């Protein structure tokens, strides 16, 4: 619920995710939460991200930062995972405000 301190968690984002619409080694997050997954036209999603279907609610959202792995098997997205649940609320409060 606090999207300053998610402001803070998302430094663990940012060497490969932007919020300003452009898209790098990772597709930009703004707009992410409710977002279709692999929904950026363009990006070079992996096979299974574009298999997986479905939304990015904020439950779907949670349990994929926690292992990102387990949520998408052999996705391209290489990240350790934010163990704190808190953590990951604060994130996805922030990333809602980017909406
Ligand atoms: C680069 C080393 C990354 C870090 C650190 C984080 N992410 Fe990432 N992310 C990256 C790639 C290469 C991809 C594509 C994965 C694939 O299998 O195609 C992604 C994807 C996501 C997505 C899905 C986006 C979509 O449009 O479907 C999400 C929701 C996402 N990443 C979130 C996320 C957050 C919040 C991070 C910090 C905790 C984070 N990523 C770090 C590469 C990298």
């Amino acid at each position: 619920a606090d999207p300053a301190a998610g402001e803070k968690v998302f430094g663990k984002c940012k060497a490969c995710h932007k919020l300003d619409g452009n898209d790098g080694v990772g597709p930009h997050l703004n707009g992410v939460v409710g977002r279709t997954v692999a929904g950026v036209d363009g990006f070079n999603y992996s096979d299974p991200m574009k298999a997986h279907g479905g939304d990015w609610t904020p439950e779907a959202l949670q349990e994929f930062l926690t292992n990102p792995k387990a949520v998408v098997k052999g996705t391209k997205m290489a990240f350790a995972g934010l163990p704190k649940i808190e953590d990951r609320a604060n994130l996805i409060a922030y990333l809602e405000g980017q909406q």
